[PDB]
């Protein structure tokens, strides 16, 4: 699989088999993604990987607070900018409109849409969910580099035929997740991302999922 | 080029041949870049891409400030972390004497040290320099988000038989960039890019650049 077929390929899979990885797979992905570029050869990202029981621990550590209401909630940072606008909200939702019309639940169905929401605390079903995180010291330039990290991961993953989807949602309670892990308040949890097997005939996992055209994105000067 | 190769052999080059670049195969490397995941969708990232005449303009426009000395400094943000320490800087500090060791640049070398910093201004030698930039609205995990973009647009470059080197020396003097390239202060510069066809003869070109070992970087829980 070139890298160009890897990129093409790559989804945020919502849709997962019962189904284990390998996790000697797991490392020779993790070897080879350490070789994406960071500034100053920093390579700020930490992993934590968890399954099994851990997994199973920290989501159960979630539930709890979720059921808490929005007094439950511990934003690890502002995972939308405040002052968010157009170009940029709306494209949020032209995805969101895309994912639960694949679905089988109406626009105005408000009970629905958050029951699968909430899927994302299960990891939609992944055997395995790693946590990215990072020093506190940290500016954005290093997050940049962990997302550098990231999209190895997720395209090296695809190569190997297993699946990915990146995950905020765990930012939402930050604490309560760095706790379970045993992570301590130096550290900042960016993001999760589930990991498994795609179920390849699940419907959400079928639907094309756009992008704006280059002329929102690249200016050519002096061609 | 499998996504696996594309990973191991993209490296930071910082010596480019005056074979030019084209545009044809530039476009069509971003509309696959585009491809990138992104939080929401947000797809934060914007770009302006600059070659001939009004790419030596930004060269120039820098250089200005270069003379400058400590006072034409302009720093859009923290480049390295204020309060950095080990095992990070430790990091920096292998790449960093690797690099001028295959230069052929020394310790006391303060001459070639410069040299070296100018170069980065020059985008070594590359005939395309891409400017990577973002509304002041966006957050960190949307500065994670354009390094999910950069690092795809670094592994198609490679291969599709091109090469690249990330450049955060440009936010330096961003205020400088932005206004050469008719950006408001609306706009931040994260980074820059230098685009081109690498030439592999040149040391810098071929010393082997370290990583840490996956004990620094991964634990495994519930396994
Ligand atoms: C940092 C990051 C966090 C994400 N978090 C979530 C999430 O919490 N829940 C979710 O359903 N999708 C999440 N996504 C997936 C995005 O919605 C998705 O990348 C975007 O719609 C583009 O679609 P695609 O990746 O399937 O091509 C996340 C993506 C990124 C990059
Ligand atoms: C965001 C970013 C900015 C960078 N800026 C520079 C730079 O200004 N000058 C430079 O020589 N290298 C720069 N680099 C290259 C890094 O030093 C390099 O990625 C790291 O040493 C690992 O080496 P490699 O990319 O060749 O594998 C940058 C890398 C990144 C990710």
């Amino acid at each position: 699989l070139s890298a160009s077929e890897a990129l093409a390929r790559r989804r945020s899979v919502r849709a997962f088999t019962d189904r284990p990885v390998d996790r000697a797979l797991l490392a020779r992905i993790f070897e080879i993604a350490q070789r994406a570029p960071s500034g100053g050869n920093l390579q700020p990202w930490q992993a934590t990987v968890v399954t099994g029981e851990r997994w199973q621990a920290v989501q159960d550590a979630v539930a709890a607070r979720i059921v808490m209401g929005r007094e439950g909630f511990q934003p690890e940072y502002d995972i939308y900018p405040r002052g968010l606008t157009d170009p940029w909200d709306s494209r949020r939702f032209g995805v969101g409109e895309a994912l639960y019309a694949s679905l089988g639940i109406a626009r105005d169905d408000k009970a629905g849409r958050i029951a699968q929401f909430q899927q994302n605390y299960r990891g939609f079903g992944a055997p395995v969910m790693l946590f990215l995180h990072c020093s506190r010291i940290m500016g954005p330039p290093q997050w940049a580099d962990m997302g550098m990290w990231l999209q190895s991961v997720m395209l090296l993953l695809v190569e190997h035929g297993l699946a990915s989807c990146p995950q905020e949602c765990w930012a939402m309670y930050g604490a309560t997740v760095r706790a379970e892990l045993g992570l301590g308040d130096d550290q900042i949890l960016f993001s999760g991302l589930a990991i498994g097997h795609a179920d390849e005939e699940a419907p959400v996992n079928r639907w094309p999922v756009p992008r704006v055209g280059l002329d929102e994105v690249i200016d050519w000067q002096g061609f």
